[PDB]
């Protein structure tokens, strides 16, 4: 029925009041919450689908079914005259603070998804901390406030990337009769980083303001949950203590691999050390195949670099394997070389990386490909971006009973529940489920809403857009080729497809059929659009509103009746008609 | 129903066989009519949701009714063995010629539509000609066959609209690591003007060569309808003939306004020109208010111009009126002076144009602000945008029975037929259809195959996006919000909005709280969304997408629904929750 919601909600909330929009009695009750910088949430039953029955069901805590009813808890506070009664003798702060624990809800972890489930619980009158803490690198690399994306994810490698396409600006400066010349021009990797760095700053320190104006407690420790109430920190001064929560949500993230070589640890980076480097890398070997490593050997490229990749074997495994081999094959055709079907063995240190001077040291790498031939090459820098893992030892004891898939993930409901009842997990730990900054901050928005403000909506998890920032870029939504025949077999699966050339590149004079698209759709279900692929400039921003078409069930049809926008890029997936099938050829 | 579907597709197709993929008989008729050379449409009968009616309706026709039934003309040519024995005996290659006009299909007009409808006719075995002429302008500019997008509108304005972007990807090089200054680098005008005209001279060929290969008869000639089948046709040479059509599309679109005063026509000039225009225009000055004024103005400005723009009221009249006042705001905050409220009064001559040395006249502007208080000012080039007309006079003998509207736009049923039975309107001159390049592009293919292949779908208007190329740049969707308010009334109508800052801007250090977008929602039609609204750079890549699922009636949860992609700027319409009845603030 409609009473065990509203025994959740009440049992889960730390200040509600069931209110009405007209009632003149609840609106008094409001601005003396107001004037008592008491917050709070607050379901108005006149609004709602089956509001009759819930006054109903109020009377099952408070013997009364008018309105307001406030409740701090659990507990049913009062009606309107008795919560001035309290106001007007003060004893309103003693009530609404008393708790059993110290905190309504504590956060491990202050990144995309911790942050945002924070801010939006202490929204709700939730009392709520958020820890957060950096272990360093093993060269001592550190950040502040803000997660993995904030300080060395997205958000930098997208302006090295924006650094790496002015590149092409400036080449392409002159066609359109600018004077300069740029074959004149050098980049210097310190300038960049200092920006970059300015940057990140802002964002750190923003989020500790976000945090204190918003009655959200920030400890910069880390955090370790011992039992299903109880939170272990760690001071800077390795001081330890232990402080105890209602809720709990575990948001921690996970940390670059490496392989298990010998050189690679003491002689080597990952992406967490990239973005904050003091000297420029030189000549760089990047090991993996992933959005990261390409990414990177992407814009290291653009800023002239000496740059190689090593592939053990397929490019962006997981991905739609078409659009993998042209991502790869343009980058090759513009500057990045790789080593093909190639492993690493060891790493020779042979100069110490100059501290003093500011440059790097150099390095010899022993590898060997699949038939046996032999790899050596020196390096100035090695970067591995050979997957990313949690470390949930370091952030759950054994004995509080979270369970762990086989990769070290928490197995969570649809809702974000452990198997204990009162933790839940979000982010890159939650298992099986994407692992990108727009889901993170999703599911802990949504999920702070449901414990502290009596809401249902779940997150959607499906049919999740990605764009990879590769020179060219590359964005998705939906199901790859492979992945949709073999779900429903190739007779049932028809592509539409097409080459096209940006106006951009026509006076440029650039390549005439790099840059493709395809609608990959499903024949016995009206043509039903199942994922959808583009490879050129600005991806990210093509792909995004087609999400919301294809969140609705998008199909051939729907895109044929709507009307391009000309001249962009995009337009071209109104008036797509090549079938693969068919043979023809998807050239302009 | 079904009775006067199947008797109008025989009356006006060229050629067209009734079939089923089944049948061997078919395939043999199939095979061939194709070795013949024969161009032909093709119903497959085991296709259709009702072919048993069709064949069966088909006997009202050949008195027989099997499959396949071949079809001339309006006349039943044969069965199978029929067929073959007109092949077989030299005849078959007369009756598929034998017509009562010389063409079934006359377009008149080369541009956007009318290409696109007289290609798509003759891929379905019509006889097609177009027709092309360039009235030239008053100090003779002319241009090749395309229309008014490829030669002097979409093609070479957003071109030089990316030469002037590219001013800003200089500056911002600076500040992401490039060595090289902006302030040293020039930009030479007519070496841009040499590469735009010569990407405009490849799609002249390629249009030639297209014609060509699809054997559609193309004349440069000028055409006019003196009866409904008659038109009149007349050379480069003045050699006057007729030609006669069985259907006839009026494609013939529009020309730019000038205002009725001293010196516009002798000493001004228009959009037509400025495109191939010899020398830079120096300092200029704009009379008008349209996207033609403000993009012009835009990037001649961006390329180190002296720019001014003379408004007689309002900017973007039309247009959600608080996004066409941001984008004046910026323009004004960007070099572009603005000169308001302000109507011209003559045009004086101080300066001849200077073909020899290569350098603009030099004149005299007077006018008055609507107070009476006078205007005075030289330019060196005075560049009209007060609007554009078609001249149907100069095409439709008015005895013919085509109606017009009070604007002199063809009055047509939501097909695009005219008053007169056979004579249809494509693109600009089609009266209340929103005058873009697509639309055209879409009425003019779709139209095609309703007439020569048996089709049924129709052109939906509604809802169609635009982008206006400004050096910021606004793609909308759907109704502007004082649009949506008019119909619906305040109450029923909710506005989310929020600014933002594209990544690339923060390194660069451009503005914070400029870029803008807002859904305009009506709330008792489950907060529909009625008009998307977005302000910033790649508008259009971003608006694109999101026609799509505004056409399959997306609502607010719809878009809170999905998940942004990051980082984009387009990702920011997936988190909107700023109303502005809250009267909260929309910065970052
Ligand atoms: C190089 C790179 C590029 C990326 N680019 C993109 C991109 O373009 N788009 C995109 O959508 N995603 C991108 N991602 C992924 C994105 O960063 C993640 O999906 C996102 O950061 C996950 O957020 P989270 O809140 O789950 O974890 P995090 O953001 O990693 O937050 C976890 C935080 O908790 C801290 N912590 C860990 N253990 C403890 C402890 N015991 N006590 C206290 N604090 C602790 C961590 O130090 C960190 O501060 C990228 C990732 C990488 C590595
Ligand atoms: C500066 C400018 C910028 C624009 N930018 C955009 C944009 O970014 N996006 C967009 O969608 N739209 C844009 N447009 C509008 C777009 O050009 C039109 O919507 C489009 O050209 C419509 O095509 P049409 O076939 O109706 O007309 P047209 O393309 O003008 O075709 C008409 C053709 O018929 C010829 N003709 C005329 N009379 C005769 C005759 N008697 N005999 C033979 N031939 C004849 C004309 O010379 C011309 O070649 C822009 C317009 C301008 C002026
Ligand atoms: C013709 C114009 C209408 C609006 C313009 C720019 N806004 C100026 C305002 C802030 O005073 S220019």
């Amino acid at each position: 029925g409609t009473s065990q919601w509203l025994r959740k909600t009440v049992d889960s909330a730390a200040v509600i009041l069931f209110s009405k929009t007209t009632c003149p009695y609840c609106k008094k009750v409001k601005d003396v919450l107001a004037e008592a910088k008491i917050k709070h949430a607050t379901i108005e039953l006149d609004q709602l689908s089956n509001g009759s029955a819930i006054q109903k069901c109020l009377a099952s805590f408070s013997k009364i079914e008018t309105v307001p009813q406030m409740f701090v808890r659990g507990k049913f506070i009062g009606d309107s005259q008795t919560v001035l009664k309290y106001y007007s003798n003060d004893e309103l702060a003693g009530i609404v603070n008393e708790s059993k624990y110290d905190y309504d809800l504590i956060v491990i972890g202050g990144g995309s998804g911790g942050l945002a489930a924070g801010k939006e619980a202490a929204k709700y009158g939730a009392k709520t901390a958020v820890l957060d803490y950096v272990e360093p690198t093993p060269i001592g690399t550190t950040w502040g406030l803000g997660g993995t994306c904030v300080n060395v994810g997205c958000i930098p490698k997208k302006l090295m990337h924006q650094a790496g396409l002015l590149s092409h600006a400036l080449e392409d400066a002159e066609h359109f009769g600018w004077s300069l010349d740029r074959s004149k021009i050098s980049h210097n990797w310190s300038t960049m980083v200092e920006g970059v760095q300015s940057h990140i700053g802002s964002l750190n320190w923003g989020y500790k303001v976000a945090l204190r104006d918003n009655q959200v407690t920030y400890l910069n420790a880390k955090g370790r949950l011992i039992s299903p109430h109880e939170v272990q920190i760690t001071d800077k001064n390795q001081k330890v203590s232990t402080i105890t929560g209602n809720k709990i949500i575990l948001a921690t993230g996970e940390r670059p691999k490496y392989p298990e070589i010998p050189g690679a640890v003491e002689y080597g980076i990952t992406s967490d050390d990239l973005f904050s480097l003091p000297y420029f890398p030189g000549k760089t070997l990047v090991i993996g195949a992933s959005y990261v490593a390409l990414e990177c050997a992407g814009f290291l490229a653009s800023l002239g670099g000496d740059v190689t990749v090593m592939v053990r074997s397929i490019l962006l495994r997981g991905f739609d394997q078409q659009m993998a081999e042209k991502v790869g094959d343009y980058m090759e055709n513009h500057g990045v070389k790789f080593a093909k079907l190639c492993v690493p063995d060891e790493i020779k240190q042979l100069k110490v990386v100059d501290t003093e001077n500011n440059k790097p040291g150099l390095l010899l790498v022993k590898g060997h490909y699949t038939d046996g031939k032999k790899f050596e090459e020196e390096f100035e820098t090695v970067i591995f971006a050979v997957g990313r893992e949690p470390q949930l030892s370091k952030v759950l004891c054994e004995t509080v009973g979270v369970k762990l898939d086989k990769n070290g993930r928490v197995v969570c409901t649809d809702d974000e529940q452990t198997t204990v009842s009162n933790v839940y997990a979000i982010g890159d730990i939650n298992a099986g489920k994407p692992q990108l900054t727009p889901v993170a901050i999703q599911a802990g928005r949504y999920l702070a809403r449901r414990l502290f403000a009596g809401a249902t909506e779940l997150t959607d998890y499906s049919n999740v857009a990605t764009t990879v920032f590769t020179p060219l870029e590359y964005g998705a939504c939906g199901l790859s080729e492979e992945d949709a025949i073999e779900k429903y077999g190739d007779k049932d699966i028809e592509v539409y497809h097409s080459n096209f050339k940006p106006l951009e590149w026509t006076v440029a004079h650039r390549e005439d059929n790099v840059c493709y698209m395809k609608l990959v759709c499903r024949k016995s279900d009206n043509m039903r659009v199942l994922g959808l692929h583009v490879l050129g400039p600005n991806a990210g921003e093509i792909t995004q509103g087609y999400a919301v078409a294809i969140k609705m069930g998008a199909t051939k049809a729907d895109f044929d009746r709507t009307i391009g926008i000309h001249p962009t890029c995009s337009e071209t997936f109104t008036t797509l008609h090549v079938t693969k099938k068919s043979g023809v050829s998807p050239i302009v």
